[PDB]
C-alpha cells in the first residue's frame, strides 16, 4: 500500500455522486477523502417537525465515496469542537476493527485518519457506531455509501459490459421523533435532551417519519432527480437500519444488485427490489419514456404517509409503441 | 402494434387463472381485456368485521391477466356511476405514465382504454393509484397480477423447460380496520366515511387483519385449492403494499422466482420465499404426497392470528419412502 | 430405505453443531436422532424478565441435526410426563403430513418416531406446530435447524469446492412478553397462565425482546463464539417466525445462501443478508483480522435495544494491508 500513488477526491452533496470513472486503465491508488461531522437541528417535514440530527458532511445521507476494487480508502474523519458528542466510522466495505470504528473514535475537537483496502466490489453502507449509542447515531442521520466499482466496470450475468451515464444516491432514514402529552412532536433545545425520549420511540420499532435524503419531499419539485430518454441512471439506495423496497413507478430495475455486491450477477426486469436494513443496493435503469416518475419505497404507507418517495423528471419524446391511450376517459356507452 | 391481430380474453375470478398457453407458436397479439371497478362493503373475518372495500371486477385480488412477452395488453377500465370515487390503474408490467395511471383516470360513469407493450416476462402487480389517495385504494383491495409468460415458456437455471399443470393466484391484503372507544371494529355506512379513521390505523403500520383473497379462511374448506400427486402447480402470490414470506407446509418451492421476473434463473428447494411489498412472485411445486397442505405467510402470527393462510387438498397415493411413521404416539417406555 | 445401514447421532447444545463430515464417500444411511421436549421458565434478559418457554432438548434453539442429501432422518420425539402441553414436529426439510406434525402428536408421557427422506440440500427450520397453538409454541422457543449437506460438500457458483473449519448455529427468537398495569413484565406461575396475555402481545407484532439463543447476551463474554485468522466458519442462522438481517461487523458473508438451499449458487461479499421468517440460512466467512467482532441483526434497534447481537472472539495476527490506523485520534490542527 505504501508503494502506491495517492489521489485526492473532492466529495459532493447527495443526491449527486462525485465525478469518477467506471472501467479504468488506472492501477490501484490510495484514494484520500475527508469528512467533517456536523450535529444540527433539521426540519424534516412540511409541518415543521424537527430532528436533533447528526451528519457526515452536513447532509443526510453522508456523501457517497467512490473507489475501485484494489484501491485503498484513506479517510480523515474530523469532529469539530462545536459538536457535543463523540463519533467514529464503521465501513461495511472494510475488514477488521468493527469496520474501522475502534480506530476512529473522535471526541469534539479531534480527528483521525483510517486506511483500509477496498478489496470487494459493491455499494456498502458506512455509519457512525459509538460504543453504547450505535442505533441513536445511525437513526439520527450518520450513514452513507461507499461504492467500490470493479476495475473493469459493471458486468451483466453473461459478463457483458453494463454502464450508467448518471448516478444518484438516495439514503432512506427511518426517524423516531417523540411526542408530548398533547400529541405534538417535541422540539429539543440540544441533541443530548432528545436522547431518552427518542430511545423510547425507537424501541416501539414504529418510525414517525421515513424520509429520503433528510426530509419529506427532499427529492421533489426544484429538487427532483433528472434524466433524459436514452440515458442510463444508477440509483444507489442505502438504508443503514431498516428494510425498504425501492420501486420506480412507470419504470423498472433493468439490472439490480439488491444486496449491492457487484461480483454477483444482477437480476433483470424488477418491478420492486429489496434493500436489507444495514446495506446499500444499486439499480440501473435506461429511460424510454419522458415524464415525471416517482421513485419510492413500495410500502405505500411508508411512501405517501411517512415520506419515503421522490420524483425523477425525464426529458424526451413519447413512445406510442411502449404505451398509448387508445381511448381517453369518457362517459360509459 | 397496429399491424397485429387482436384477441379477446375472458377473465376469471381468483384463485383460478383464465385458460392460457405457456410455450406458444403464436406471434405477438394485441390482447384485449375489460375490468369493471366495484366498491363494496365486505365481511373479512369470522366475527363479521367489515371492510369498506374497493375492487377490480368485484374480487380481492383482481383477476390475473395473462399474456406473452411481446404482446400488447389493451385494457378497458370501467368505473360505473354506482361507485363513489375516481380510480385508475398502474401496471408494474408497463413502461411510462406512472404505469398507465396518468392515462386511465376514470370518474364514476367513465371508462378508458389503455394499451401497453408487455416487453418483460414475469408476474407484475397492477393496482389503483389515484393522486393523493394511493395507499388507501391499494390497501382497500385494488390490486392484482399481470403474468407475462416468455413466448417459449418457463425455463430453469440451465435453460431446460419448466411447466405447470394448474395455476392459482393468491393476493395477500394487509388491512387497517379502525376501532371505536369500545375496542370493537367500526362499521361504516359509506366508503368515504371510513377514510380518516383508516389513514390513522395505516400510519401505525400495524394491520388489524392480513388475509388471502379478501377474507380470513377464503382459501379453506369448500374453497381450499386442489391438486393431485404428480401435478405441478404454479402459485402466484401478490402483495401490493407489504412484505410477505410464503411457505407450503409439508412441501417446498421446487422452482421459485421470488422477485417474480422470469428472465432470471429461479431458485430451487425453497422452504420459504419472500415477496416484496409492491410485487408478485411465482413458485412451482410438484406434489409427491396426498393430504391437506397449508399455504401461508410464515410469520405465524400474521398467518394464524391475522388470517394469512390457506389450504390445498391433494389427492393421490401416500409415499412411505418420502415419509413414514415408524412408531405412532405411544407411552414412553 | 429398509435396505440401508443405520447410524446413531449424539446431538450437542447450540451454538455448537455435532461432529459431521462435509463431502463424504459414505452412501445413504438412516440417521437416528432423539430429542426430548422440556417446558421451563427461562430468564431472558439482564433485568430478570422471565419467559414461560418451550424447548427441544432444553435449549433455544433446539440442537442442529446434520445429515447428507439422500439420507433418511429418523427422529424419536419424546414428551415427558413432567410437561404440561402436547407437542409435535414440522420439518421444513421433509415432504408430506405438514412436515411430520400430523404423525408426531405427542401428549405428556408419550413419544413417537418419524422417518423422512432428506432429499433436498440446505439448512431447514424444524419447529413445533400443535393444531390451534402453532405461533405460541414457535415463539416460546420450539425451533431449530436441520442441515442437509450435499453428499460431495458445498460448492461455489462455478462448482468449485467450499468448506468450513468450524460451524456455529444461531437461533433468533422474537419474544412477546406481557406487561401488567405497572408497566413491568409479568412473571407467570405456569406455562398455561402465560397464554392469553402472550397472544395479545403477539397480535401487536411488536416483540418485547429479540434474542439469540434464548437470552440477551447469550453469545457474549464467556460465551462469545471463537475463531482464528485463516479459519472458515459456517454461521447457520434460523428464524422460525420473523425476518432478520444478519451482519458481521468488520467482516462479510464470503459466500451466503440467505434462502439456505445449497443447490443454488451462493452470493459473495455480502455486508448484510436476509433470513425470511420461517427459514434458516447459512454464511461462510474466513477470518483475516484478529479481534472481537459483533454478529447481529442489522436493524440496530432490534440488535442493541432488543437483544439480537452476539460476539465472536478471533485470535491471530493483525494485517496492516487490510486496515491501518494512519493517524490516531488527536487534536484538530
Ligand atoms: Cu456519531
Ligand atoms: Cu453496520
Ligand atoms: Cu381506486
Ligand atoms: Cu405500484
Ligand atoms: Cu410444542
Ligand atoms: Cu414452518
Ligand atoms: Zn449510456
Ligand atoms: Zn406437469
Ligand atoms: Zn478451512
Amino acid at each position: 500500500a505504501d508503494k502506491l500513488p495517492h489521489t485526492k477526491v473532492t466529495l459532493v452533496a447527495p443526491p449527486q455522486v462525485h465525478p469518477h470513472e467506471q472501467a479504468t486503465k488506472s492501477g490501484p491508488k490510495v484514494v484520500e477523502f475527508t469528512m467533517t461531522i456536523e450535529e444540527k437541528k433539521m426540519v424534516i417535514d412540511d409541518k415543521g417537525t424537527t430532528l436533533q440530527a447528526m451528519t457526515f458532511n452536513g447532509s443526510m445521507p453522508g456523501p457517497t465515496l467512490v473507489v475501485h476494487e484494489g484501491d485503498y480508502v484513506q479517510l480523515t474523519l474530523v469532529n469539530p469542537a462545536t459538536n457535543a458528542m463523540p463519533h467514529n466510522v464503521d465501513f461495511h466495505g472494510a475488514t477488521g476493527a468493527l469496520g474501522g470504528a475502534k480506530l476512529t473514535n473522535v471526541n469534539p475537537g479531534e480527528q483521525a485518519t483510517l486506511r483500509f483496502k477496498a478489496d470487494r466490489s459493491g455499494t456498502f453502507v458506512y455509519h457512525c457506531a459509538p460504543e453504547g449509542m450505535v442505533p441513536w447515531h445511525v437513526v439520527s442521520g450518520m450513514s452513507g455509501t461507499l461504492m467500490v466499482l470493479p476495475r473493469d466496470g459493471l458486468k451483466d450475468p453473461q459478463g457483458k459490459p453494463l454502464h450508467y451515464d448518471r448516478a444518484y444516491t438516495i439514503g432512506e432514514f427511518d426517524l423516531y421523533i417523540p411526542k408530548g402529552p398533547d400529541g405534538k412532536y417535541k422540539d429539543y433545545a440540544t441533541l443530548a435532551e432528545s436522547y431518552g425520549d427518542t430511545v423510547q420511540v425507537m424501541r416501539t420499532l414504529t418510525p414517525s417519519h421515513i424520509v429520503f435524503n433528510g426530509k419529506v419531499g427532499a427529492l421533489t419539485g426544484a429538487n427532483a432527480l433528472t434524466a433524459k430518454v436514452g440515458e442510463t441512471v444508477l440509483l444507489i439506495h442505502s438504508q443503514a437500519n431498516r428494510d425498504t423496497r425501492p420501486h420506480l413507478i412507470g419504470g423498472h430495475g433493468d439490472w439490480v444488485w439488491e444486496t449491492g455486491k457487484f461480483a454477483n450477477p444482477p437480476q433483470r426486469d424488477l418491478e420492486t427490489w429489496f434493500i436489507r436494513g444495514g446495506s446499500a443496493g444499486a439499480a440501473l435503469y435506461t429511460f424510454k419514456q419522458p415524464g415525471v416518475y416517482a421513485y419510492l419505497n413500495h410500502n405505500l404507507i411508508e411512501a405517501f404517509e411517512l415520506g419515503a418517495a421522490g420524483h425523477i423528471k425525464v426529458e424526451g419524446k413519447w413512445n406510442d409503441d411502449l404505451m398509448k391511450q387508445i381511448k381517453a376517459p369518457a362517459p360509459i356507452p
